[PDB]
């Protein structure tokens, strides 16, 4: 069961980062845990420097919160920004310095594929507005594996593409009107677009949406703050029904209302 976002708020930070080369990164879970991991299953990624490789994985929330990683992974292609998730036992991820995106099953530490994103800008073509290397964001929701980005020929407006789990490859795409960078951050939910915006690093609004069924999009006033005044990540847990993020070396989740 689905629906329209109304509301977001009730900002709880989980994690803080032990030094500063967490101020900035991903964490996730994986809406869909396979064996041997569960719905509790946190991988977090410090993204702070130019050769990110390492991934924190842990077994339980608990142990997330207070304790150490049960497990270290070394990524063998280095990462890029903070756009990648996790699902269905693999971390979906983007190549340093590229426009390929990279599925890593965690498990047994292995690629199972890689695919550039046709036309995809990357490396600070596309970013968000606040820039930090943002041009592709992936995306997990009710329907599944998407990626987030944009093309010269889109003309520098969001494009979206349901990407298949096993072999990237992209099923189905569509056209936004919205430019990218004008925009702080984007997720779906239920098969909608949802983009962030800032009037300020601490004050932030949820301001358009794209339903990919119907086609048509809206303007919307949805505002919520940014705690610690430098949001890096905002992605949405499809399992959990709440958004996570990741602002000033703090992990953090919110919690929304869908009609
Ligand atoms: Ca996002
Ligand atoms: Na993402």
């Amino acid at each position: 069961g689905c629906g329209e976002l109304v509301w977001v708020g009730e900002p709880l930070t989980l994690r803080t980062a032990e030094t500063i080369t967490g101020k900035y990164g991903v964490w996730m879970r994986d809406p869909k845990p396979t064996y041997p991991y569960t719905q509790e299953t946190t991988w977090r990624i410090d993204t702070v420097g130019t050769d990110v490789r390492q991934v924190f994985e842990y077994d339980l929330i608990s142990q997330f919160m207070q304790g150490y990683p049960s497990k270290v992974h070394i990524l063998p292609r280095p990462l890029e920004s903070t756009g990648a998730v996790v699902y269905s036992g693999s971390l979906y991820f983007q190549g340093a310095e590229s426009r390929t995106v990279i599925r890593y099953e965690l498990n047994t530490e292995t690629v199972k594929a890689e695919k550039e994103i046709p036309g995809a800008g990357y490396h600070g073509q596309f970013p968000y507005s606040w820039g930090g290397y943002t041009d592709i964001d992936l995306a997990v929701d009710e329907a599944g594996l998407w990626v987030i980005y944009s093309t010269d020929e889109a003309k520098g407006a969001i494009v979206l593409s349901k990407l298949n789990p096993e072999n990237l490859e992209l099923e189905q795409t569509w056209e936004t009107n919205i430019r990218k960078q004008s925009v702080a951050n984007a997720f779906i939910i239920c098969g909608t677009l949802y983009t962030v915006s800032s009037y300020t690093s601490a004050d932030a609004t949820v301001n358009f949406a794209y339903d990919t069924g119907t086609g048509i999009s809206k303007t919307l006033t949805i505002p919520f703050k940014n705690r610690y005044k430098y949001s890096s990540m905002i992605d949405y847990n499809p399992l959990e029904k709440k958004l996570f993020a990741w602002d000033n070396l703090n992990m953090v989740t919110y919690d929304i209302k869908l009609s």
